[PDB]
């Protein structure tokens, strides 16, 4: 029960803040299926920040859970696919921690609407 425009503005800002935490840009675009040919054997639903931006602008995220679910997919897919001793796995841990904090403050802003 709120106005759509300010909510989408908030999600845009939040997505930018999450992208800033991914300093290696490992989650900016889909995992290249040509470069990782076995990726879909293990990962049911790929996700990345560019796809999230497209979903946001297609009005596919109408509540904070919609948005956070796709962020969580970025993280969980990376933890699932990559071995624990890799930069990629640790980058997902870091994003979960740092991006979680961004998400908690942003959800609080949405609740004020
Ligand atoms: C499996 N994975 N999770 C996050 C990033 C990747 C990944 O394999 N990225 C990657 C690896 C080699 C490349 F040439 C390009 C990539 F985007």
């Amino acid at each position: 029960e709120m106005q759509l425009t300010p909510f989408l503005i908030l999600l845009r800002k939040t997505l930018e803040q999450l992208q800033e935490k991914d300093t290696g840009n490992i989650f900016s675009e889909p995992v290249p299926l040509s470069e990782v040919p076995d990726y879909l054997d293990h990962i049911k639903k790929p996700m990345d920040f560019f796809t999230m931006k497209q979903n946001l602008e297609a009005y596919r995220y109408l509540n904070f859970d919609d948005f956070e679910e796709d962020f969580n997919l970025i993280v969980s897919n990376c933890l699932k696919y990559n071995a624990k001793d890799t930069i990629f796995y640790r980058a997902a841990v870091r994003l979960r921690e740092q991006g979680g904090a961004v998400l908690r403050q942003a959800r609080r802003q949405a609740e004020k609407m």
